[PDB]
């Protein structure tokens, strides 16, 4: 039982899409996040290819729930749905 | 006298801001362009930091003239100011 909470993931290359926005919040809450090297496999490239555009902010992944990325990740932090998000990751 | 024309430059990292737009035209005209590794020095980072936003298209540099980037680079190609641009690089 290393962590009663869940594991968060983020779709972004190792430095250059500039995912400082997604980390900006995670840093303020000392939350955990896992980077994903894209442009390497058709499984990820195809996925990010859909949420890609103007090399906008990266995408966030919480458990079995999808997230638009920084836009939603930040939106929830404001409304007050980040706690239960980084703990479970619900869409409600 | 390797080239009676001038030298063009573009501000963008080595694959990841996705500068396919700027190259898209340069490729159609077989023009020359020089890439610039940003996020390495405060001299360039600070510059691009001003023309940066939503990871929009990169910036173009012609001789002693500044260019918004793909927006202007393409605009001129339409109006008919790309020839004298890649040859001298004027603002008129
Ligand atoms: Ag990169």
């Amino acid at each position: 039982g290393p962590g009663s909470m869940v594991d968060v993931i983020i779709y972004t290359r190792p430095g250059c899409p500039y995912c400082a926005r997604a980390k900006a919040l995670l840093a303020r809450k000392g939350a955990e996040f896992n980077e994903i090297d894209a442009s390497a496999t058709p499984e990820l490239r195809a996925e990010m290819q859909e949420r890609s555009g103007r090399n906008t902010f990266p995408q966030i992944f919480i458990g079995s729930v999808h997230v638009g990325g920084s836009d939603d990740l930040y939106a929830l932090e404001d409304e007050g749905k980040l706690d239960s998000l980084l703990k479970t990751g619900k869409l409600i």
